[PDB]
DNA sequence: ATATGACGCT
DNA sequence: AGCGTCAT
């Protein structure tokens, strides 16, 4: 009772771009502006792969991993916009020198942690404690939260969904209490309040619009960001989460959409995250092991304790290509071509990165899928990173994945490769 | 024929 | 080290 963990130590956030390669195309590109549109990948195939729709499309049914000629099906208006393509492959440069846009803003306001091209977490706590002693028993007026969604009100004793947002909100800050410094139901709303100021500044200096969630850890905030998209951003109290957990299907709740998920629901016989509750955490920990029983017991009370990372930049720089069907390298001419047009791409983002960010690769993994596997990756193998060269890094690559080769005739490759994948890694300082 | 990045397990 | 899981 008095010594229980409640989880509201912190407060977090995490901000996600509303359909980002979309808008990224749309604020180049005037005419996608307020229109169904998709942003698609190679052309032959089936129109493309369709990788970002944005909302108006979305209505249509359009969906990401739908072919662009599916799309057309359900959306005859779709406008398309194809991702770059630089020596036979999928160049998204542009993407992320516009990701880079946005998270050297929402730096300004607090650490964050990179989790995605399009998102970040954000630790809020600091910048709430001293916003609070800036303004001190000044109650929050609604306007200094003009986006947010308080979630699980209005409840209680208007038809319109911004009428909703507002009652909600309305009671909300009704019930707070100002005085109390360390209410954790304050410091969200404050955590909001600057979350608000972050994605005008966003907005403002980008033209890109996002959603966010705003909570006590990563895992609801997160969950948060989704409820309300696009363009709004949601606060998840502890004392939402009993509601919430309760119709939530396990599924949603992040690092529990795969295979740890379908056992949860499969082992112990429940659908939704609330119904973790009545097992012990021994119990959890004999299922799914310490680790994993241990995290369960907290988050389903609504309680997780990954830190949010102070990293803006990714750990790893890679290049792949997926070479499906007919596609599938087949001849050791190709395998090193293709080797080659990888590394290239490579040289040229590690040789902008040393520039940029003061780091040296030193370790090259190479991975390659065969025809008939399944898994993202049949096989992977390093070599040393020693210079930033892409003929050298191309040979040395071939190097250690050629023994992989099955086929009696040397000009051919056997198992057809349908992967490869060059990512430089093991970073020093510059 | 659904381009990347982080991390866990052994 | 190399593979497996989960993610956008
Ligand atoms: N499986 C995938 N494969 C290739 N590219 C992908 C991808 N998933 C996402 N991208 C690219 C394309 C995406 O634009 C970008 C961000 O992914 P999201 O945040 O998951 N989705 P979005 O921001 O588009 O819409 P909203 O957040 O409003 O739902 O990453
Ligand atoms: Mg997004
Ligand atoms: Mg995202």
């Amino acid at each position: 009772g008095p010594h229980m963990a409640t989880g509201q130590d912190r407060v977090v956030a995490l901000v996600d771009m509303d359909c980002f390669f979309v808008q990224v195309e749309q604020r180049q590109n005037p005419h996608l502006r307020n229109k169904p549109c998709a942003v698609v990948q190679y052309k032959s195939w089936k129109g493309g792969g369709i990788i970002a729709v944005s909302y108006e499309a979305r209505a249509f049914g359009v969906t990401r991993s739908m072919w662009a000629d599916d799309a057309k099906k359900l959306c005859p208006d779709l406008l398309l916009a194809q991702v770059r393509e630089s020596r036979g492959k999928a160049n998204l440069t542009k993407y992320r020198e516009a990701s880079v846009e946005v998270m050297e803003i929402m730096s300004r306001f607090a650490v964050i942690e990179r989790a995605s091209i399009d998102e970040a977490y954000v630790d809020l706590t600091s910048a709430v404690q001293e916003r609070l002693q800036k303004l001190q028993g000044q109650p929050i007026s609604a306007d200094l939260l003009p986006s947010t969604y308080i979630e699980g009100l209005p409840q209680g004793p208007t038809v319109q969904k911004e009428g909703m947002r507002k009652q909600g909100l309305f009671q909300w800050l009704d019930s707070l209490q100002i005085d109390n410094l360390t209410s954790p139901d304050l410091q969200l709303t404050v955590g909001a309040v600057i979350v608000e100021e972050m994605r005008a500044a966003i907005e403002r200096e980008t033209g890109f619009q996002c959603s966010a969630g705003i909570s006590h850890n990563k895992v609801l905030a997160k969950l948060a960001c989704g409820l309300n998209k696009p363009n709004r951003q949601t606060l998840v109290s502890h004392g939402s989460v009993p509601q919430l957990f309760s119709q939530m299907p396990i599924r949603k709740i992040r690092s529990l959409g795969g295979k740890l998920g379908a056992s949860v629901i499969e082992i112990l016989g429940i659908e939704y995250m609330g119904e973790l509750t009545q097992f012990t955490e021994s119990q959890l920990q004999s299922h799914f092991g310490e680790k994993n029983g241990s995290w369960l017991y907290a988050m389903c009370r609504g309680i997780e304790h990954d830190p949010v990372k102070p990293r803006q930049l990714p750990k790893t720089i890679g290049c792949s290509k997926n070479f499906p069907g007919k596609t599938a390298l087949a001849t050791r001419e190709q395998v090193q071509w293709w080797l080659l047009q990888l590394a290239q791409e490579l040289e040229e983002r590690l040789t902008k990165d040393r520039n940029d960010n003061d780091r040296v690769a030193t370790q090259l993994v190479v991975s390659i899928r065969v025809q008939g596997d399944k898994r993202l990756s049949s096989l992977r193998r390093c070599c040393a990173l020693t210079r930033y060269d892409a003929h050298k890094m191309s040979h040395d690559a071939f190097t250690v994945i050629k023994n992989c080769n099955t086929s009696g005739i040397q000009t051919e490759w056997s198992p057809p490769l349908t992967m490869l994948f060059l990512c430089a890694t093991k970073f020093s300082a510059s």
